[PDB]
């Protein structure tokens, strides 16, 4: 399968296999190449991605199943989120290049989950990022697919930080919303330049959400107290302010960021309702300085 098209680079490790740079002979076109390891129902799941295009979703160009492996052939972006705001961590990032990013992040996930597709582990390393101030979400779709591993192909710890609550708390159905949790956590590290929630196990990361935002109870998400893995035992936090946590964000931006990381699912802020707050008035589409 590697001989129709040109091996450019392993680009690195991902959650379900290899990814390489590759060339496609026919178009020409230098494409990201993913190697899924180890199933019909997952293959109609993931071909149905195909058409699920936006400026903002990496494009899904081809699904590939032969001699048992399947492969992913996706557009190619040079820079990821992660490793951009490490190489900025000296500095930050300019709020105009966040608020873009945020922006255009949320038209991703409203034209997602306008048709009933869910990320569900969204992080900075799957926002990729071009020259021209364009950010798209990277892998859209493949969690309802194959799942989210504790741990990939290489035995490499799967990121618990941008994981909702309700996942943690042992709920079965995912929704929309676990999407917004997630971006609302990436919010606040652009802004921040640290992780929100840097948990290192399931509990650390439900108990470093409580001592933030405050051991939920009853009146602030009815029925939590139901969940599958809810325990009385759970120390109870007081809610810390917001001008804590994500200084120097203005009100507009922790008004918007407090909507995104509401504990009720039901409550959360949706993509479409996002993208009418008022953080986003003066939104422009500055240019970052990649050095490629
Ligand atoms: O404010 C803070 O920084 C901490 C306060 C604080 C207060 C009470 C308990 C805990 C806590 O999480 N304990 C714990 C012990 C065993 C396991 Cl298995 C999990 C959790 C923490
Ligand atoms: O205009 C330029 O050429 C670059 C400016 C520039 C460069 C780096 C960082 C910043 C900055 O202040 N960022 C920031 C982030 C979060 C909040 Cl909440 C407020 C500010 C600004």
């Amino acid at each position: 399968f590697m001989e129709n098209f040109q091996k450019v680079e392993k680009i690195g490790e991902g959650t379900y296999g290899v990814v390489y740079k590759a060339r496609n002979k026919l178009t020409g076109e230098v494409v990201a190449l993913k190697k899924i390891r180890l199933p019909s129902t997952a293959i109609r799941e993931i071909s149905l991605l195909k058409e699920l295009n936006h400026p903002n979703i990496v494009k899904l160009l081809d699904v590939i199943h032969t001699e048992n492996k399947l492969y992913l052939v996706f557009e190619f972006l040079h820079q990821d989120l992660k490793k951009f705001m490490d190489a900025s961590a000296l500095t930050g990032i300019p709020l105009p290049l966040i608020k873009s990013y945020l922006f255009q992040l949320l038209q991703g996930l409203a034209f997602c989950h306008s048709h009933r597709v869910l990320h569900r582990d969204l992080k900075p390393q799957n926002l990729l990022i071009n020259t021209e101030g364009a950010i798209k979400l990277a892998d859209f779709g493949l969690a309802r697919a194959f799942g989210v591993p504790v741990r990939t192909y290489t035995h490499e710890v799967v990121t618990l930080w941008y994981r909702a609550p309700e996942i943690l708390l042992g709920c079965k159905y995912y929704s929309t919303a676990v999407d917004i949790w997630s971006l609302g956590c990436i919010f606040a590290e652009m802004v921040t330049r640290r992780a929100l929630f840097p948990g290192d196990s399931e509990i650390d990361q439900l108990f470093r959400i409580f001592r933030t935002l405050g051991t939920p109870d009853e009146v602030v998400w009815p029925g939590v107290t139901s969940m599958p893995d809810y325990k009385p035992s759970f120390p109870k936090w007081a809610r810390q302010d917001f001008s804590k946590v994500v200084p120097p964000l203005d009100e507009d931006g922790r008004s918007l960021l407090s909507q995104m990381l509401h504990y009720d699912p039901n409550k959360r802020i949706s993509a479409k309702a996002a993208l009418a707050h008022p953080f986003f008035q003066d939104v422009t589409k500055p240019v970052p300085h990649l050095r490629l």
